[PDB]
DNA sequence: GTGAAGGTTCTCTTCAGTATTAATAAGGCCACTGTTAAAACGTACTATATAGACATCTCCACAAAAG
C-alpha cells in the first residue's frame, strides 16, 4: 500500500473479461456466415463483411456468444456479437463441443 | 271567145379573196438492244449469351516438449 507510484485506476471488469478472453482469425463468407469449431454463427452487420478475414474473441466456457473485430485503418473495430445459431438460449462449453 | 301556144325582157357583178383561238394523236408490225424495278438469293464482319472443365482458399483434425 506504501510502495505505489499512484493509486491504480478501477478496471472496468469486461474490458478486462474482454482482453482476457483468446481469439482466433476466420473469414466471413457467403451470406455472413463464419465457422468456428464446427458451429456457425452471424450477428447484425456480418454479411456486410463477407470476403476477408476478421478477429473474433471466444471464451471456452461458453462460445454461443462470439464478440466479432475487424482492422480498419490497421486499427482494432468492435463489429457485433456474433450468436450461434438457434444455441442463442443456452450456455454450451468448449471441451464437449 | 275562152283557151292554148307561144314571145319577150330583166340592167352590173373591178368583186371577193387572203389573217386567228386550234386539239394528245390519229404507225404497225418484226427483231434487236438497254435500261428499270424488284424479286430472289449466296455468306460476312460482327454482338452477344451462354455452359462447364478447372484452380483456389478455408476450416477442421493428428506428434513433440515442459510442468
Amino acid at each position: 500500500e506504501a510502495g505505489l507510484p499512484t493509486v491504480p485506476v478501477p478496471i472496468p471488469e469486461r474490458d478486462l473479461d474482454i482482453c482476457l478472453m483468446k481469439q482466433s482469425r476466420r473469414t466471413v463468407q457467403r451470406g455472413g456466415c463464419l465457422q468456428f469449431q464446427n458451429l456457425m454463427y452471424r450477428g447484425e452487420y456480418l454479411a456486410g463483411y463477407a470476403g476477408e478475414t476478421v478477429n473474433l474473441r471466444f471464451d471456452p466456457r461458453d462460445i454461443t456468444t462470439i464478440l466479432v473485430y475487424r482492422q480498419e485503418n490497421n486499427q482494432e473495430v468492435f463489429l457485433t456479437r456474433a450468436h450461434a445459431q438457434g444455441l442463442e438460449t443456452e450456455q454450451l462449453a468448449l471441451d464437449e463441443a
